[PDB]
């Protein structure tokens, strides 16, 4: 008749939860993500470093159910871009999130269905409503691992799809020790 | 057009979110919780001392959204007993709660319509998953405040009447300075 409650333990540090789902996304893995295609090619054959790092605890896909995960986002850059996770809307697009952020430095880079864009920086601490609708990618601007933990409906679903193709009307640089937001070069929709 | 997403501060340490609303809960407002009623007059009359603060930032009460809360439960007991939130069963019963434990000892009693209950201890880092159908009332077992953050759909609601004349059919002691979960001796059913 009734689910079972249950703990587990996320380590703050670094990210881990034991016996969660471990998904490992390298850069091999985001071809067509980053501005400078020559920049991903070279960092990929040179050392192919681990982009993030995700655990995943994950009930079957009902609503009023809810799903939760770490993210451990790697410090980085391709050519002046730092790295980021791939992002997504969600399949049902009625769906909140909730991010809190645990270690490091970053921010959140969220878009609307038109191109409307929005940052929000993390800090430990933060924490960050993700509204339906929203475009979200989650980028490290510092030089250490940006941690942070999401809750998410258990139904919300995942398209990649979109954001693989078109990418995201922002993106978050350095040029000479300043993290800029600055509009995508390759935004013609 | 679109909802606004947005960032807020959690200071670990304290609990607070500054512009979230905050709720304030005394001995007082617990009248007929506790098993030591002589006990509970006794403290009210004395110190009317604060058991726990909520930092609520809610939503809506629509379907796929999400709210979030800070809780600070103090420490104490009322004669035997550990100080503990009101609990609730959720309005809307299939509707699920992820709790993060950010500061000092404490744990989750659970219990279902039927009356069986459940214990889950909770540390910095535990995140405690809260299914569908369950009542859930935290309790602190340690001698500092106990910090913790939920993130609950915004539909779930609360029965907090039915926990408020039955009570929880198991009770959390301290007695040779050790943490017992016992019978509640109250309990007929
Ligand atoms: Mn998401
Ligand atoms: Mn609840």
């Amino acid at each position: 008749m009734y689910k079972e409650p249950f703990g587990v333990k996320v380590d703050f540090e670094t990210g881990i939860i034991e016996g969660a789902k471990k998904s490992v996304r390298r850069l091999s893995d985001m071809e067509g993500y980053f501005v400078d295609e020559r920049a991903w090619k070279e960092l990929v054959e040179k050392e192919d470093p681990v982009v993030y790092e995700v655990y995943a605890v994950e009930q079957e896909e009902k609503e009023g159910d809810l799903n939760f995960a770490t993210t451990v986002l790697y410090p980085g850059k391709v050519g002046k871009e730092f790295f980021f996770t791939k992002g997504h809307f969600h399949a049902k697009l009625d769906r909140a999130e909730v991010y809190v952020a645990l270690k490091g430095k970053g921010g959140m880079l969220l878009q609307t269905p038109e191109g409307d864009a929005k940052w929000i920086s993390m800090e430990p601490g933060t924490v960050v409503y993700v509204p339906a609708d929203w475009a979200h990618r989650t980028v490290n601007i510092g030089d250490e691992p940006f941690i942070f933990l999401a809750i998410y409906p258990a139904d919300a679903g995942h398209d990649y799809g979109t954001i693989a193709e078109k990418g995201f009307s922002k993106i978050v640089i350095e040029e000479n020790g300043e993290v800029k937001v600055v509009d995508n070069p390759r935004w013609k929709k």
